[PDB]
């Protein structure tokens, strides 16, 4: 083993999920409850992000507790991660774009987890580790 995680995720299929399989994509690098809504609009938006290293799977828990709901998937390809350096001295965090005109603004966290997401997303979106 390694770490624990809520049930269902490993018992029932992901709601909305429809294509082939999730176990076919790979695994779940880093999974945690993030908050992605937009660039200041109304409020925040809690959601689950599953980094497979080949795509960013997103889940939702509209209800209370009962499995998850697959919203969309972001292929590492075309992805754009630069800890939102398009600004200047204004919160670290990072975004997850790579499409027509979509930008995923994930809320900070302040923990080894964050740095991780940035660490992987770094090599993910890219090809190989930064100066190994």
């Amino acid at each position: 083993g390694s770490s624990g995680s809520s049930g269902q995720i490993l018992s029932e299929p992901i709601q909305a999920w429809e294509g082939d399989d999730i176990k076919t994509l790979g695994n779940v690098i880093f999974m945690s409850q993030v908050v992605m809504q937009h660039g200041a609009c109304e409020e925040k938006e809690e959601r689950y992000f599953l980094l497979f290293s080949s795509v960013l799977i997103m889940l939702s828990a509209s209800p209370r507790m009962s499995g998850f709901m697959y919203q969309g998937k972001i292929p590492i390809a075309g992805m754009v991660v630069n800890r939102l350096d398009e600004i200047e001295g204004s919160d670290c965090m990072f975004e997850i774009t790579g499409s027509t005109v979509e930008r995923i603004v994930v809320h900070c966290n302040n923990n080894q987890d964050f740095q991780e997401w940035m660490e992987q997303l770094n090599r993910l979106t890219k090809s190989g580790p930064s100066s190994g």
